[PDB]
């Protein structure tokens, strides 16, 4: 099955960061998620009941990354993925990539990041 | 067999979509497709007879998109997926993607959407 | 092995095409190649004599891009493939991709075109 | 396992280069780095001494194309692999692309080079 | 008076040109309109009847664009301008750039055009 | 006098527009913000009191596109226009820009706007 | 009179260049070239004898630019005002903006260069 | 006189800002300078001698984006604008633009800055 519902360059600005100098000022994190989803059924049907709606599902990354400040992006990714599987059977799997385009690192590059691929179990 | 022909970025302005709002007004929508096609023969030859044009496939994608206004991305995907194979027996397996980049939800991103892959049966 | 040389965006302007006004005026042909190259040895030797140069493979190119106008893009991908492939024994396949981004389709879209994949026998 | 972390579109000015002149006047290099690395425990923990931190790999790069000029990509590559893969034990697998967009090649192509992609033994 | 209403790289698919085998094939055509309106009024009346509507507008760029084909580009935007100016008395003065980003010239460029500035008498 | 602080490509997500599923539903606009203000003082003393702010700025932006839905995107860049000159003498004259780039309007075009020119007296 | 016709983005790879290795390999040089001449005779009559041929133009700036190797890109900026004004009478006057985007400049920039604005007289 | 040499996109990275935080973590700065120089004599000489180098314009810059922290980008510009008329009595005019694209401003945005034109007494 290689069907997938898709939410590509969300952008959040939060406080998160190793060094207290990043959580004082914060900035942009770009998020990308990819969900594993079956959509044969709701192809056919035309039935929005039948899928995953990516309006709610961009209300749980946003609630989570405008959220508390935490250190890692790996936590972000892991608890974006852990919400959206927890929230939504027909997700198989779950992938989060989070961007900084811009971290406290001194050079030139478009950006850093991580990427988390999770089962729905 | 690793060969494609393909179709990116194609758009078009429809009034499908879940919200009645939606379809009043209407939006543009980014559709991209991937066929799997043998092209050795078409490649040995030249012949545009031993391969699948693209203008035609172009045409079939129009006149979904820009026909009657359905619900669900997945119904459009699942259309031209199908129409696609129906057409053409070269094609031994379809994947469409469907974007909507300005979608009723108050946020910040590149666009959200679904992708389908369908093989030719 | 998954160590690849590679020559992006490579933009010829020629005459090939299936309908005759094509080759009449001719147009803009970006092209995408990939070789499966083993570069351990040149990675540790550090002699472009271990290795495939890509200044030569662009000139291969090149000279099939610009050359006598053929009918299908199909033709250039596999005339482009099948010449570098029987010059370079260190090449273990080659991928070629062609697109037009602008061809005689009347729509909005951001380019049509094939890709093929042919390992070096 | 599909968690990665990775540094995109990073940029160094250098003279490596086959050709004398080239590396007489130095050109631009832009380099993406992507390490296999299981990012569940982070995730868990929120301890950035429980992955791999960033800014610590873009030393490294940094440290060898802004170092003695070679001549092969093949070689600054392997270099890359070779060091983060020995100072890192959490990074399963390394992968190094690394591209001259602008060569000593008279044509028209967005960029030329080459990827490596070397398991952490 | 500085205030402007504009719409840009408006894109319409035409088969004008001085060339036979152009108007046999066509191209997309990019147009930006500029016109010179007082928008006080309307800026504190917040009343869309004390301004220039631009999907009007767009209207009759599109009809002009999308409408029987012409030579030069140079006719086009001088129908345009004048279509805009006879139907708008807010109008000071209308400007249209038309640009052929793919025209029948054996080059690589961005683009080619030309642009005409007409007041509203 | 020609010394500007800026503000470009700001975004905000509102529901103004004239009709009726349009503040319904919502869209993105962005916002271009020039002021006229002398910077030799603040060049030379290096004191920030002695320009305009940008974070205030954006906040005096933010706080308007954020707000109160209207109809116009002339009322809005004219109570934008007229907040900022009322707060800051520095500012000789503001120009502001808005631009909806996905308006409820069937075609294709990077996006439509207005922009206003406003002196500060 | 505001009228132009416009290339833009025109790129040509030359050997000019102050130094000696830049001579010897070469790089890829962008021009923009703009116009002044009357279009509303061309605007009314549709009649490409009344108005300056793009097509044209483009061949005198690729002779200059892919002709003889000289020092300063004001020297090829001249060379081509000079060309144009001296072949067409309609060219009221002509700017030249050249562009090299990749200079022998140890630094991270998008480009140097110069821009000539040359009266037809 | 409408000449100029130009560097566009310059970027540096340093610790300028007039927040504690700012100057402690550091982030991108995007360069923009535009010099007033007549270029005939350099336009029919062809010698480097008889105009401004930009290579030596970029040192300038450089040296002062990456030199000792200030406070504000109106400092930068002009200890930028002063040192390029101080050295360079052909340049009539500088004129120094500095973007910064991320700084600690909660919101989504391009980037801010300022713009000053200085003329060489
Ligand atoms: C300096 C802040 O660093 C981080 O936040 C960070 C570094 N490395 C990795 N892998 N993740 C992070 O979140
Ligand atoms: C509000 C409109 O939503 C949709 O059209 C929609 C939402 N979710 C999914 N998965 N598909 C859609 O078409
Ligand atoms: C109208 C010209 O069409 C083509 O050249 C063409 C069409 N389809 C495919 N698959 N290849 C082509 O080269
Ligand atoms: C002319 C310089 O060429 C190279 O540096 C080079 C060419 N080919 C390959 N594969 N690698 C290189 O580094
Ligand atoms: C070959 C077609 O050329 C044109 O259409 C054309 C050329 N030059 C100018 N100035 N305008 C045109 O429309
Ligand atoms: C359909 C909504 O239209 C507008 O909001 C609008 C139209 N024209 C102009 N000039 N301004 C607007 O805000
Ligand atoms: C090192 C080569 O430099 C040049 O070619 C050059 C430098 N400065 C100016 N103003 N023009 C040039 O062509
Ligand atoms: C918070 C840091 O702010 C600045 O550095 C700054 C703000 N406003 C203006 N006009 N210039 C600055 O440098």
């Amino acid at each position: 099955m290689q069907d997938t519902i898709f939410l590509k360059g969300m952008r959040f600005y939060g406080y998160h960061g190793a060094l207290s100098a990043e959580n004082e000022i914060g900035q942009i994190f770009k998020v990308d998620v990819t969900l594993k989803v079956d959509l044969s059924e709701a192809g056919r049907t035309d039935n929005v009941i039948d899928t995953v709606h990516y309006g709610e599902v961009f209300e749980e990354v946003k609630s989570i990354m405008e959220g508390k400040a935490v250190n890692l992006l790996e936590h972000l990714a892991e608890r974006i993925a852990n919400r959206i599987n927890s929230q939504y059977n027909r997700v198989m799997e779950t992938k989060v990539r989070i961007t900084k385009e811009n971290p406290p690192i001194p050079g030139h590059y478009d950006g850093v990041g991580i990427e988390i691929v999770r089962e729905n179990k």
